[PDB]
C-alpha cells in the first residue's frame, strides 16, 4: 500500500514520506487537532508532526493513544515528531522540555525531536517573550550545545531521530562540522511550496544525506492579518489548477505531489475530514517531469513565514540565499 512508504533516515530509522501537520490558529480549540488526528490515522496518516509551541501535545497524544487502544494502530506504526521551542535551546532545559512533552503526550518517545529554530529566546514562563514592547526577547546560545543536548536525547531513548528546522546552509554546516558529532540531523524541516521551492537548500540537503521535510506545502493558514492580506493563495494558483484539471485531481493534490518527486517529505494540515482522506490521495497518482518544470517555474522566493520575533538575531535564518 503505496501510502505507507518511508524514507531512509541516515540514523537507520524511516519516516513515512507525507506527514499529517497538526497546527492551528491559536482561537482554534486544541481539541480539533484530536478529532483530526484520529481522522488522519483511520486515513493512513501514520507521521504526525506537532510541536511544544503548538499546545496540543495533549490532545494529540489523546488522538494516538485512541487509535492504539481499539486495534488501529501499533505505536510503532506511528511517526511522532515535536520540536524544541526557542525558549528551551539551553542545553539544561532540552531533556526537562523533551520528558515534558512526553508526559503530556503519555508516550515513551517521539520518533523525531527536532530544534524549531535556530534562534534562541529569553527562557521562562512566556512562548515568545517581548519588552516593553514588540520586540522578542534574544538570548544567546550556542546551536552545537543545544545539538548536543539533543544527541543525549537520541542516546537517552526519549527521541529515536533527531533533526532542525528553519535551518539554512550556513546553520546546517556549523552542526556537520561541530568537533565531535555524534549524530547529524537527519532532517531540516523547511517551508517548501511552488514559491519557495528551495532548490539550492534542497540539493545542499541530498548532498549532505539530510532530508528535506515541507511545511506550508499547501500555502499556510496566511496569518496574521498582513500576510493573508498580500501573500499570493498557493491551491488558487491558475498554473497549479491547470494542472490539476489535467491530471483529474485538486490543486493542493498537485502541491503535495509535487513535492513527494523531489523526494521531500511534505507535511499536509487538514481539520477537514474530506479533505484529510484527499490529501492522502497524493499516492494514487504522478506528475510527469515536463509538468514538474513548469511548476519550477513558479518560485519566486515568497516565504509565508519570515518568523519577524526573531529578525535582528544573530542567527536568523532568512537572511543568506540559502
Ligand atoms: N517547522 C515549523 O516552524 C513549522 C511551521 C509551519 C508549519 N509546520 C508544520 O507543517 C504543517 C502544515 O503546514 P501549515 O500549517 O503551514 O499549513 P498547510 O499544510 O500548508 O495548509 C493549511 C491550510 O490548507 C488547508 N487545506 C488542507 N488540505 C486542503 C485541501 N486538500 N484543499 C484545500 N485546502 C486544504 C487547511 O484547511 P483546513 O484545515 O480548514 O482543512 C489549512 O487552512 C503544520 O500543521 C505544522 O505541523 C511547521
Ligand atoms: C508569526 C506568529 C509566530 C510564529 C508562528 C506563527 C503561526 C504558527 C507557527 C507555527 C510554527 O510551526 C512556527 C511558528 C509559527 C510560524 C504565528 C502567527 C502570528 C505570530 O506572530
Amino acid at each position: 500500500d503505496p501510502k505507507f512508504q518511508r524514507v531512509a533516515l541516515s540514523d537507520g530509522h524511516f519516516i513515512p514520506v507525507l506527514g499529517f501537520g497538526t497546527y492551528a490558529p491559536e482561537e482554534v480549540p486544541k481539541s480539533k487537532a484530536m478529532e483530526a488526528t484520529k481522522i488522519a490515522i483511520d486515513a493512513g496518516f501514520r507521521h504526525i508532526d506537532s510541536a511544544y509551541f503548538y499546545k496540543n501535545e495533549k490532545e494529540v497524544g489523546l488522538a494516538i493513544r485512541s487509535k492504539i487502544a481499539d486495534g488501529t494502530v501499533k505505536r510503532e506504526d506511528i511517526f511522532y515528531t515535536s520540536k524544541l521551542w526557542c525558549t528551551f535551546h539551553r542545553p539544561e532545559l532540552v531533556r526537562p522540555s523533551l520528558e515534558d512533552s512526553l508526559k503530556n503526550l503519555q508516550l515513551d518517545y517521539v520518533d523525531l525531536y527536532i530544534i524549531h529554530f535556530p534562534t534562541a529566546l529569553k527562557p521562562g514562563v512566556e512562548i515568545i517573550p517581548t519588552d516593553e514592547h514588540g520586540k522578542a526577547i534574544f538570548d544567546t546560545v550556542d546551536i552545537c550545545a543545544t545539538w548536543e543536548a539533543m544527541e543525549k536525547c537520541k542516546d537517552a531513548g526519549l527521541a529515536k531521530s533527531i533533526g532542525v528546522s528553519n535551518f539554512n546552509r550556513r546553520q546546517l554546516e556549523m552542526i556537520l562540522n561541530k568537533p565531535g558529532l555524534k549524530y547529524k540531523p537527519v532532517c531540516n524541516q523547511v517551508e517548501c511550496h511552488p514559491y519557495l521551492n528551495q532548490g539550492k537548500l534542497l540539493e545542499f540537503c541530498k548532498s549532505k544525506g539530510i532530508v528535506l521535510v515541507a511545511y506550508s506545502a499547501l500555502g499556510s493558514h496566511r496569518e496574521p492579518e498582513w500576510v493573508d492580506q498580500s501573500a499570493p493563495v498557493l491551491l488558487e494558483d491558475p498554473l497549479i489548477g491547470a494542472l490539476a484539471k489535467k491530471h483529474q485531481q485538486t490543486p493542493a493534490l498537485i502541491a503535495l505531489r509535487y513535492q513527494l518527486q523531489r523526494g521531500i517529505v511534505v507535511l499536509a494540515k487538514s481539520f477537514t475530514e474530506k479533505r484529510i482522506k484527499e490529501n492522502i490521495q497524493v499516492f494514487e497518482f504522478q506528475l510527469p517531469s515536463e509538468d514538474m518544470k513548469v511548476i519550477d517555474s513558479l518560485n519566486r522566493n515568497f516565504r509565508y513565514v519570515t518568523a519577524d520575533f526573531a529578525i535582528g538575531h544573530p542567527n536568523y535564518p532568512f537572511s543568506d540565499e540559502y
